[PDB]
RNA sequence: AAGGUAAGUAU
RNA sequence: UUGGAAUACAGAGAAGAUUAGCAUGGCCCCUGCGCAAGGAUGAUUCGUGAAGCGAUUUU
């Protein structure tokens, strides 16, 4: 709604002169007297068993005030984050360029916009089977992203 | 003839 | 400390001058304050339970 009001250097300079003049006058007088849409990303990594990388991902999720989950399974790590656009962009730039995995590769499965946040805080869930992770994702209403990540992992393993 | 009144200040 | 004295006046600038220094302002380098903002990095016996280990008879 509001627009930024910028001026040229000369105009500013005139203001400075006036400002200093006013200041001098005063001095001389003192001496003389996440709502409306939240960005939700979901990335798929081959191996997330490293404690240092998981701690760095948890620190990047907690410092950016973004919620979500990090589910681990048999060669399928689904990291879902949700928050603002700048926090999601910083998390994607950290997980795509700063977080060095290497046969272990991390790629972003999906990145969209939702109405509100689903999870409360970043909880590192763990499940050896995919049915428990699917039930944990459906308990918070995010089973479609986990199913899409599992289908993308199956298509990457088959092809 | 002249071209040679200092001005100022209140009485 | 008393009391009073206090044409004339003044007169070529006095209708108070001349010269000079420092700071500030302004300008601009650096730095600081306030502040918009993105970028990437890093963290003695029996019974039961538990644990360890691994050549007489198929002539």
């Amino acid at each position: 709604v509001t627009l930024g009001v910028y001026l040229t250097k000369k105009e500013q300079k005139k203001l400075r002169r006036q400002t200093r003049r006013e200041a001098q006058k005063e001095l001389q007088e003192k001496v003389r007297l996440i709502s409306q849409g939240v960005h939700i990303s979901v990335y798929r990594v081959r191996n997330l068993s490293n404690p240092a990388k998981k701690f760095k991902i948890e620190a990047n999720a907690g410092q950016l005030y973004l919620t979500g989950v990090v589910v681990l399974h048999k060669d399928v790590n689904v990291v879902v984050v949700e928050g603002g656009p700048k926090a999601q962009k910083k998390f994607k730039r950290l997980m795509l360029h700063r977080i060095k995995w290497d046969t272990n590769k991390c790629v972003l499965v999906w990145e969209g916009t939702a109405k509100d946040r689903s999870f409360g805080e970043m909880k590192f869930k763990q499940c050896p089977t995919e049915n428990m992770a699917r039930e944990h994702f459906k308990k918070h209403g995010a089973e479609h992203y986990w199913d899409l990540a599992l289908s993308e992992s199956v298509l990457e393993s088959t092809d």
